[PDB]
């Protein structure tokens, strides 16, 4: 049933084909586990496959199937042509209209609205975890495939790795991970999108980021970013987590900007 085609990255992420008795052949992404898999590693990989299988939404990565009967174990998903959002934007620097970028952000927010409705807290919302297809539809993902190892994207923190640049201050400080801390991460995703995949906080060290945020520093609007979009980022980054908009309100605000495109001209 599963046929491999080419290796993408390093277990490993590969491209291939899948055929089931009743449905037509579709291109798939195959997440494999490294040779000589441990009982705990196999349990962690399958518990991740079980999470993805619970969801069904046009802005959430679709799980096509899972291989359990034969080694190596596999996670099969629908192949997303344009790969990760951050890498896709960096090579397409200034090649999209504001409306297209807003549509991408609306898709991400619709996916996040669905997750929050299912009572699921993502914890790692970032442009590197958003996949893009040929039609520019953005899909929220996780458990898939480094600018400076001195200021790593993830910090080895006791219980688990934390991406400091994308994490709400209360989730860094007290591990208070909620849909509101995912909204903070979404605000960082908005900034990554409007900047065509720049590194949040630039040269600032990871410790500088925590200190600056605590002292009310907020990322400036990227070049040519409409004021309304930046204001929405600032709303996502309220220190009071109760005042941050819900994903349903973000979707509503983005739709209001799409209906009134003149508001996307004000820079
Ligand atoms: C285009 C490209 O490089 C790419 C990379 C990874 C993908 C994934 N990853 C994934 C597989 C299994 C579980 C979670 C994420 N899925 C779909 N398309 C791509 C495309």
């Amino acid at each position: 049933c599963v046929k491999i085609e080419e290796v993408i990255g390093a277990g490993e992420v590969c491209r291939g084909r899948l055929k089931q008795p009743g449905r037509r052949e579709v291109f798939v992404a195959i997440k494999t586990l490294k040779v000589g898999y441990t009982e705990r590693q196999r349990r962690d990989f399958l518990s991740e496959a079980s999470i993805m299988g619970q969801f069904d939404h046009p802005n959430i990565i679709r799980l096509e199937g899972v291989v359990t009967k034969s080694r190596p174990v596999m996670i099969l998903t629908e192949f997303m042509e344009n790969c990760a959002l951050d890498s896709f934007l960096r090579l397409n620097d200034g090649q999209f209209t504001v409306i297209q970028l807003v549509g991408m952000l609306r898709g991400i927010a619709a996916g996040m609205k669905y997750l929050s409705e299912m009572n699921y807290v993502h914890r790692d919302l970032a442009a590197r975890n958003i996949l893009v297809n040929s039609n520019l539809v953005c899909k929220v993902s996780d458990f898939g495939l480094e600018d400076d190892p001195s200021d790593p994207t993830y910090t080895s923190s006791l219980g688990g790795k934390i991406p400091i640049r994308w994490t709400a201050p209360e989730a860094i400080a007290y591990r208070k991970f909620t849909s509101a801390s995912d909204v903070w991460s979404y605000g960082i995703v908005m900034w990554e999108v409007m900047s065509y995949g720049e590194r949040p906080y630039w040269d600032m060290s990871n410790q500088d980021v925590i200190n600056a945020v605590e002292q009310d520093y907020r990322l400036p609007p990227p070049m040519d970013c409409p004021t309304a979009l930046h204001q929405l980022m600032l709303d996502c980054w309220v220190r009071d987590r109760n005042l941050r908009p819900k994903f349903s309100q973000i979707v509503n605000t983005l739709d209001k900007l799409i209906r009134n495109p003149a508001s996307l001209k004000v820079i």
